[PDB]
């Protein structure tokens, strides 16, 4: 971390010194009065939030000297609430054919906090840099959690692939990770970092890349609106999701709950990777950024969890997870398996039901 | 003025697409496509699921049903205010100077509207101009206040003039108001109107000018010291209106999630309290009167320290000295 004193924020001459001991530490080669009144701009910002009584704590991080808009443009534009309106249903929608439906829709026990860094299923953190790739990104720590999970093996997986193999998104201009996981059912599959390396522009789909690959025996959105769907999902998997990464205080988040301001279209994915609620009784969700581990909680952000019905950031707006079916499936214990329960409870689709009758009168 | 729509029509994709070719008819867009009607089911339906909560605001399917929040956006509240005072500009928290810092008696509830002050409701388009409509409705505000006549400002003066400010792809309120200082005065719209694209500074269109005295920012991140100088006269200031929410937003007051980044500038003419007890601002909008409660919006006041949307994050105000202290 960077350090300051309150008094160089006084003077000219002592905000000067500290922008200049900023640039060292990040070695920035830019020095002009622009980049400079964007540092001042920026720190007395950082300053004033840091003063009040925030769940949360800012840093005068490697983009200080980067406007919010210039900051959000190289690295938070993925268009994901562009693309869901073009191509994608409403936050919230049913599903086409109601049985497929959630696949964690009636699970019972789950704990209350969860944290798959610790049960290893996820990957060091990576940077995407100007690239508007994080549709990918989250799609791979979803991608990197499941196999993780089935598995046992950790393996870091491509997001150069869905770049330039994916043609149903839009490659660094942006995109959805629900049709990523759609492509690596479709295409047979998505290779590890160290086979197709990320480069951070898009490039030509080279097929000589794609080896060791995983395949996914299915892909399915969380119930929108619903944190606690959201919570159900991410006690199983990693969830790739969107959010607004908008503002100075997620440019500068450093630690803590983000409790903050946040609008509610996403516009950068990422991977919820855990979920807890810390000793002052806030409620968060742990979220994997892509912004390298200089950012955030070491590339983390507890961000609140319970907040919005569409989730602080819209968070709960647009979740996703890849779907790797389980090879031993549990076990609760109670109620009886029901069967006169019906295959479709809307009797719409089918009038078949869960099982057969044994006890049978003539009539 | 209303578009008008039946909950069964969402059940059925016959049902929206009538609805879609409805409102197609009823706003004259000339543009049908299987992209648009998806951008029109999901804002309709987001629309749906708003106004279904129990919210102090409504939302209604406007002109812009079709656009995306980021076309939208993009396209009518791109000025780039955040961007440009973090470049040439002081960070927001910026009490002795400010004219209104001792005003004692001052009233619950403003609306300059009420009180002959603000002109009609106006359009910028696909510029980034905001900068010059807030400017304009401060600058229209005092004029009427000092002399009694109610005269519309050019906007269009200030973008192609105002060589301190990036024209259309946008700027700041307070170097709008130190051009009119340093310039000689703004014309009147009438003299000189406005096209909705930059071009070039034509003095022959600048005459009848408004010569203001002086100009003053409101101190930041203080709502009651914004209040103290709306009393007095509207106010230019920037706010963040990203999101499906404020692209819909008809009527109530809007309590709902916003950015801090206050990129779009809006000229606050009043303030008071709901029936309910909630705090708002009047704030008017460049979106034309078919936007919002005819133009408008009642933002929530005193909901943070920056202001709900970063409305007392960077306000200004033209002066025009008073004549009877």
């Amino acid at each position: 971390m960077f350090h300051y004193h309150e008094r160089e924020l006084e003077s000219e001459e002592g905000f000067m010194g500290m922008y200049d001991r900023w640039r060292e530490q990040h070695n920035i080669e830019m020095r002009s009065p622009e980049r400079f009144n964007v540092f001042k701009y920026n720190v007395r910002r950082i300053h004033e939030s840091n003063k009040m009584d925030k769940p949360y704590k800012l840093k005068v991080n490697e983009f200080a000297d980067m406007t919010n808009l210039e900051f959000v443009n190289t690295y938070a534009n993925s268009k994901i609430s562009h693309f869901q309106a073009l191509r994608g249903s409403a936050p919230g929608s049913i599903d086409t054919d109601p049985n497929k439906d959630f696949i964690y829709a009636n699970v019972t026990k789950i704990p209350d906090k969860v944290d798959w860094r610790e049960k290893n299923a996820v990957t060091d953190v990576k940077g995407q840099g100007g690239c508007g790739s994080c549709w990918a990104f989250a799609a791979v720590v979803a991608l990197e959690g499941i196999n993780a999970i089935r598995t046992g093996k950790l393996v870091k997986f491509s997001e150069q692939q869905l770049v330039d193999c994916d043609m149903t998104n839009a490659g660094c201009d942006g995109g959805l990770m629900e049709p990523a996981f759609t492509y690596v059912i479709k295409h047979g599959g998505i290779a590890p970092e160290a086979s197709y390396p990320y480069v951070g522009k898009r490039e030509t789909c080279d097929k000589a890349k794609i080896k060791d690959v995983l395949k996914i025996d299915g892909r399915q959105n969380v119930p929108g609106l619903d944190e606690e769907a959201l919570r159900k999902a991410v006690a199983h998997q990693p969830v790739a999701t969107g959010i607004q990464l908008s503002g100075h205080g997620l440019q500068f988040y450093s630690e803590g709950v983000y409790t903050g301001d946040c609008g509610t279209e996403p516009n950068h994915g990422v991977g919820i990777v855990g979920y807890g609620e810390n000793e002052k009784g806030i409620k968060f969700w742990t979220v994997k950024n892509s912004w390298g581990p200089t950012w955030g909680e070491k590339g983390y952000i507890h961000l609140q969890r319970g907040a919005r019905k569409e989730g602080l950031c819209g968070v709960a707006m647009h979740s996703s997870f890849p779907i790797m079916n389980d090879p031993n499936p549990p076990k609760p214990n109670g109620p009886k398996d029901d069967p006169d329960a019906p295959k479709d409870p809307k009797f719409k689709t089918t009038q078949r039901l869960q099982g057969i009758r044994t006890k049978l009168l003539e009539l």
